[PDB]
């Protein structure tokens, strides 16, 4: 499918298949979607430690490969360090368990999944006698000199951040002696959350805005408010919706990626699996985009509420 060039020179399909589902959900069914969205077209798959699915993930393309449906080179598997490996020492050690669990040789896109550092340890959400989330306070310039280390190691293809603010982006951009730019910066961006800023700051910077939470977000009550708007049920996307005979959310994808951003599409759905690759069948004019971009609410469907007080906490910035 399309494609974009990375700062890097290395390609990232611009259509992606987003790998989370609830702890609910059983194990087997991210091994059985996977091979469901590589059977529909998707080459593009995201996973990370913090999923707790990335053998399962990794056993889907294993078994695309083995079937003859697709080669390793055709598929770009990107995983995420988690906060509790910030430290320097403990990011390698983070990729190759990932790589062993996945069961791969190498990630196409490695990334910090967010700036905001968790005591190291195993436990991958660290808390104290009163029950309150345990930070670090790690530079993560070193963080990214050990991410450059595992690219060079031929560990990582490309390397990029998540969750990073314009001020975050530009602590590593400014790094002395930077060897590799972050390829780019995978954030939750949808009609209600455009990120027009933060994205006409990436592409001065030849870095590429991944969107998350593009189709709304999974909006679990438990980090959710049930109050915030629907953004698959917004009358302007409906409406554009009936008129490009498509649904509201083939129109939010098509969207992001006629702005220059990669798309993300989680579903565990079979159908919808194979609709969300037909947002390359259509175009929205001009004025349809217009249009969605008057959508935005600055709306953050999660709720990090509780990570207001982190020095890192990337919401403070206006972007
Ligand atoms: N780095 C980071 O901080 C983060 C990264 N991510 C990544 O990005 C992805 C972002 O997606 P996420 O927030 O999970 O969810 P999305 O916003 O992609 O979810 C869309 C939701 O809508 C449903 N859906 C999918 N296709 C359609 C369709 N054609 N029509 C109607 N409904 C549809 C899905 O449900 P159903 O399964 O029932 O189809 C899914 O739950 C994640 O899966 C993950 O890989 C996500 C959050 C944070
Ligand atoms: C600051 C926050 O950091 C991240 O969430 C951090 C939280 O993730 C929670 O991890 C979860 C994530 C999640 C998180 C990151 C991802 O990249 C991702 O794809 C998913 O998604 C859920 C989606 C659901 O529908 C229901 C859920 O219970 C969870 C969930 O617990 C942990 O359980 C919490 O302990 C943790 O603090 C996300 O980037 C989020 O969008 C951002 O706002």
């Amino acid at each position: 499918q399309q494609c974009v060039k990375l700062n890097d020179g290395h390609f990232m399909p611009v259509l992606g298949f987003g790998t989370y589902a609830p702890p609910e959900v059983p194990r087997s069914k991210a091994l059985e979607v996977t091979k469901l969205a590589i059977e529909a077209g998707f080459r593009h798959i995201d996973s990370a430690h913090l999923y707790n699915n990335e053998e399962q993930v990794g056993l889907a393309i294993r078994s695309k490969i083995a079937d003859g449906s697709v080669k390793r080179e055709d598929i770009f598997y990107t995983s995420k360090l988690w906060s509790t490996f910030h430290r320097p020492e403990l990011v390698r050690p983070a990729l190759e368990n990932s790589l062993k669990k996945a069961q791969l040789d190498y990630v196409d896109l490695y990334l910090i999944h967010s700036p905001m550092s968790l005591k190291p340890g195993e436990e991958l959400s660290p808390t104290d006698e009163n029950g309150k989330v345990i930070f670090d306070i790690v530079d993560l310039c070193t963080t990214w000199e050990a991410m450059e280390k595992c690219k060079d190691a031929g560990l990582a293809k490309s390397i990029g951040v998540s969750n990073f603010n314009r001020r975050q982006l530009e602590m590593i951009l400014n790094k002395p002696g930077l060897k590799y730019k972050p390829v780019c910066n995978q954030v939750e961006c949808h009609p209600y959350f455009n990120r027009s800023k933060l994205l006409d700051f990436c592409k001065s910077k030849d870095i590429v805005l991944v969107a998350y939470s593009a189709l709304g977000s999974q909006r679990d009550k438990r980090w959710v408010d049930p109050n915030s708007p629907v953004l698959l049920e917004d009358p302007v996307l409906c409406a554009l919706a009936k008129k490009h005979k498509r649904t509201p959310a083939l129109i939010a994808l098509r969207y992001q990626l006629q702005r220059g951003v990669v798309v993300l599409a989680k579903s565990y759905n079979e159908q919808r699996i194979r609709q969300n690759v037909q947002v390359f069948e259509f175009q929205l004019t001009a004025e349809d985009m217009k249009a969605i971009d008057g959508l935005d609410r600055n709306l953050h469907y999660f709720n990090s509420d509780s990570f207001a007080s982190h020095p890192n906490y990337p919401y403070s910035d206006e972007y």
